[PDB]
């Protein structure tokens, strides 16, 4: 056997393995009927192997960084992000950038490492047209405590793709 390089994994997205200068990892999400109320993810990496590039920014981390209360913080070895708005993020009309980051291989001789997107919270809901505010009754958890609800997933999630470059 011969596979050595970056392993892109997640609790909510299928794993991808890429052989390597730079690697971009983008997790693409789409729901049916119910738009996104609240999300929290940590993209964990090895700070000794991979370093976030100049392209790893708040702006390029998520589809809707200016909408609702979006927190983005790049710390050593972890990119922490969470978003929320009672008006909801549009995850129904098209497939969105849920999480994205671009990493630089610090030492070209050291390629073998894991980038892992821990999706801690993903809640969907539907707005009352009269208010444009989410209906508390219609809230469903796709993910909570980093545990994906298979029944809710099968019902509401229509796209969950891991896209790498290369």
């Amino acid at each position: 056997l011969y596979f050595q390089g970056v392993t892109a994994t997640s609790n909510l997205f299928p794993e991808k393995q890429v052989t390597l200068k730079t690697v971009k990892v983008t997790y693409m999400f789409q729901s049916k009927d119910k738009d996104m109320l609240d999300f929290q993810w940590d993209m964990n990496y090895d700070a000794n192997v991979l370093k976030p590039t100049a392209n790893t920014t708040r702006a390029k981390s998520f589809e809707y960084p200016k909408i609702g209360s979006y927190v983005w913080n790049s710390l050593p070895g972890v990119i922490k992000a969470n978003g929320n708005t009672l008006s909801l993020y549009d995850t129904t009309s098209k497939e969105i950038v849920f999480a994205s980051a671009e990493f630089e291989v610090i030492d070209p001789e050291a390629t073998a490492t894991t980038v892992n997107l821990d999706v801690q919270v993903l809640r969907l809901s539907k707005v009352d047209p009269a208010t444009d505010m989410e209906i508390g009754d219609e809230e469903v958890s796709v993910a909570d405590k980093s545990i994906v609800d298979q029944e809710v997933f099968d019902k509401y999630v229509v796209a969950n793709n891991t896209v790498t470059d290369p």
